[PDB]
């Protein structure tokens, strides 16, 4: 059992390119930020470098779904302890989740087991916050729970947790009651303290919690969590995403008519006074002028009557931000109409840290690009500074400085603030042997980018084709100028957008080939896998939905192909053109005629990655002819239902592989420079090897393996993409899920 240190860094793309459901100021310590993240774990603010820096990396394969960050708590008596509520899924796709602790602001953690799991990435995460310290008594906490789990406190900093049976209410609203994604309660939405109930030493008297619930949505407890009831003459009808408490006495609650963090087509704002119990209406729109729930609320602490509440989701033309300085009763708009179509600003973006947020297109007045934003479920003010704003969207953290330029007749100049986030889903990774750039990614989301310097963000989108997601790309080995990626185009937004694009000069430019494959009935919606043969001379396309099609014509018209299934993972020979392998459900299968026809072989005892029990991101197959060699196949995957997983070796064109015993498991194999005085490619895999999971190196095909990451670089589960690289000998790329790209080379 073998390790040699690496330097692992990250593929920078300036907005991180994910969703950020969650901002938390500490109370007590200036300067003191987290941010959490739904399938990227979370992160700290260094205010010295204005930058994040990720307290989550040391989740590995097992931890994986600690990742799922649903709530964050900053303890404001002792700034350096910091509490997580982690879990990504709660339906089948996901097992119980937990309580993390931590007494160094997030280097290192301790974690307690739940006995239900954690919704990081389910509907209403940005709902909050649902984790909560007690600001007299800080060996207090309660944790808002999903799935009608109700309320749960502990009393000895986090370390053991109890039911709160004597809550009234675990939720009744359901997202997707017909679907298998989102079927269960929403459950609890937020929990705020009322600090003025107690004193430094004794516990917070006053508890408000905020639950999805249309018809009784907001509840209170006086005698310290014992009993409970519903605030009298509450609004109905909506579901609270957040209600914080102004040092006025009076309790700000944002609505929308879903829990998010994409729908939202009607919303109220209401301010309830703890001492009279009077409820106000206080929506900055009301009636036909809204469509569009509230979500983020941010009170400004230095100015308790100032606020401002964000749009979830207006969509059209852009998201709108509002701010009061009256305690809602009258609003200002971020932006207004002036002469339609023109409109008028309060703010000017700044996107010079990742200029791909432009999407390739110019902006307009009813097509701004980059927009101000979307899902925008929490907008924050910084409590020691007034004029610091920082809010998440789905896409990166945006921030000002002079947000009371607002007040005095200026502009709030916004900008990325997310140095140093990566947040996005790696679906594949090419690393071109030749020319200027070493990286091309495929991603979710945004696209994916070419590469250059690996340490300034990307300054161009994907675009003829756009879309949301790459989910495969390829390049002819033999050619490698020659490039192809698949995605899937949204042809009701534009209908003559297709789902396939190619490039001649090395993904630098894209267009759109004239048709896509179809059966005659139905033309792709696209996704699936695409290989690319090793001259360029044609583009196999293992679509999601139709099977598998071949092209000889750039594009120009598809050809189904005959003898491999639907949903066959596809890879071309690096050397021979006419050559393609396709795996399903066990079989592999060869093609010698460009793919028009493939053939099983014999090869066995591969997975059927078929089993039951298995969630979406368990197991895994990859599978890569080597450059250079003809019929030299590297294949790695499988389970441990089947007793089928690890790394085999064909050198026949696959017609028989050789399963590597020293290989206990793996789910990714890759290629990159031949070690000095090796003449074969090094391996790159994620495996576990010798006991140990994690990343390996071989230099000798394979005889011994060498672990290049250690247990503070694991980045949760990584059975994404990785590739080394053919001109750079020790250097690996390695795809996440939720973590964007790494690459790391010996120290
Ligand atoms: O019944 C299935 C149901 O799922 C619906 O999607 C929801 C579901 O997706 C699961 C995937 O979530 C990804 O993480 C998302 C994240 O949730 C988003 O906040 C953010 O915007 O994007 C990331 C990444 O997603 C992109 O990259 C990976 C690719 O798989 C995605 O297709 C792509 O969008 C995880 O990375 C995935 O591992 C996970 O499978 O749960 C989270 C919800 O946010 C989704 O909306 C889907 O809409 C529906 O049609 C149906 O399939
Ligand atoms: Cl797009």
């Amino acid at each position: 059992g073998m390790s040699e240190p690496y330097t692992w860094k990250s593929v920078v793309t300036g907005a991180g390119g994910g969703f950020v459901p969650g901002i938390i100021f500490n109370q007590t310590e200036p300067n003191l930020i987290y941010a959490r993240t739904d399938i990227g774990g979370a992160y700290r603010w260094n205010q010295a470098t204005s930058s994040w820096v990720s307290i989550s990396d040391s989740v590995g394969w097992v931890d994986w779904n600690k990742n799922g960050v649903d709530a964050l708590a900053t303890d404001p008596i002792d700034p350096n302890k910091v509490y997580m509520a982690t879990g990504t899924y709660t339906n089948h796709w996901d097992n119980n989740g937990q309580i993390m602790r931590s007494n160094d602001r997030g280097n290192t953690w301790q974690t307690t087991p739940l006995p239900f799991k954690v919704g990081g990435n389910m509907p209403g995460r940005s709902a909050g916050e649902r984790l909560v310290i007690d600001p007299n008594k800080n060996n207090i906490l309660y944790f808002g729970a999903r799935s009608g789990n109700g309320l749960w406190k502990s009393i000895d900093s986090g370390v053991t947790w109890s039911k709160v049976t004597s809550f009234p209410n675990v939720g009744t609203y359901i997202q997707n009651p017909t679907l298998d994604y989102g079927n269960d309660l929403v459950g609890l939405s937020w929990i705020t303290f009322d600090k003025s109930t107690g004193t430094l030493g004794n516990a917070t008297q006053t508890i408000y919690v905020g639950v999805a619930d249309t018809a009784s949505s907001v509840y209170r407890s006086t005698d310290g969590g014992v009993t409970w009831t519903a605030l009298a003459g509450q609004p109905t009808g909506f579901l609270p995403h957040h209600g914080e408490l102004s040092s006025t006495g009076d309790l700000y609650i944002t609505y929308s008519n879903g829990v998010g963090p994409y729908d939202g087509s009607k919303g109220e704002v209401w301010k309830y006074n703890k001492t009279s119990g009077a409820w106000t209406n206080i929506s900055p729109t009301t009636g036909t002028d809204n469509w569009y729930g509230f979500g983020g609320l941010a009170l400004d602490a230095q100015h308790p009557n100032t606020l401002m509440v964000s749009s979830l989701n207006a969509w059209w033309p852009d998201e709108v931000i509002f701010r009061s300085t009256n305690g809602g009763a009258t609003w200002s708009r971020i932006w207004d109409w002036g002469n339609y179509p023109e409109r008028t600003y309060k703010f000017s973006m700044d996107i010079t840290a990742a200029p791909w947020l432009d999407h390739g297109t110019t902006s307009t007045s009813l097509d701004p690009s980059p927009k101000l934003g979307w899902m925008m479920g929490d907008l924050e003010i910084d409590p020691f500074n007034s004029n610091r704003m920082m809010y998440g969207t789905g896409a990166t953290i945006y921030g000002s400085n002079n947000l009371t330029s607002w007040d005095t007749g200026g502009k709030v100049n916004i900008s990325v603030m997310a140095k140093g986030v990566e947040e996005t889903a790696v679906l594949g990774l090419i690393s071109p042997p030749t020319g200027t750039s070493h990286l091309i990614t495929a991603l979710g989301d945004v696209s994916g980018f070419r590469h250059e310097d690996l340490s300034v963000a990307p300054t161009k989108f994907q675009t003829s084709p756009s879309w949301a997601t790459t989910m495969s790309i390829d390049y002819a080995e033999l050619s490698p100028s020659y490039m192809v990626r698949v995605g899937s185009a949204d042809k009701e937004k534009t209908p003559s957008m297709k789902s396939i694009g190619i490039s001649n000069d090395g993904g630098v430019n894209w267009y759109m080939p004239n048709s896509e494959p179809s059966n005659g009935t139905k033309t792709t919606v696209g996704h699936g896998q695409v290989a690319v043969s090793a001259s360029g001379n044609s583009i196999l396309w293992s679509t999601s939905d139709i099977g598998v099609y071949y092209s000889k014509t750039s594009g120009n018209s598809w050809t189904a192909s005959a003898g491999l299934p639907a949903g066959a993972k596809i890879a071309s020979d690096r050397v021979n053109p006419n050559k393609y392998y396709g795996f399903y459900a066990g079989t592999f299968y060869v093609s010698v005629d460009g793919g028009a026809t493939f053939t099983a072989t014999g090869a066995s005892g591969f997975p059927t990655n078929n089993v039951a029990g298995l969630q979406p991101n368990e197991a895994q197959i990859s599978m890569k002819a080597v450059p250079g060699i003809e019929g030299d196949i590297w294949f790695a995957g499988g389970n441990t239902v089947e007793n089928k997983y690890g790394l085999w070796h064909s050198t026949n064109s696959g017609a028989s592989f050789t399963k590597l015993t020293n290989v206990e498991e793996a789910d990714l194999i890759g290629y990159g420079k031949a070690a000095p005085g090796q003449t074969y490619m090094s391996l790159y895999t994620v495996a576990k090897i010798d006991g140990v999971r994690g990343v390996f190196r071989s230099d000798d095909v394979g005889a011994t393996w060498v672990r290049i990451n250690d247990d503070a670089h694991q980045y949760a589960k990584i059975n994404m993409a990785i590739t080394g690289d053919p001109r750079i000998y020790g250097r690996v790329y390695l795809g996440t899920n939720g973590r964007g790209t790494l690459y790391a080379d010996p120290v």
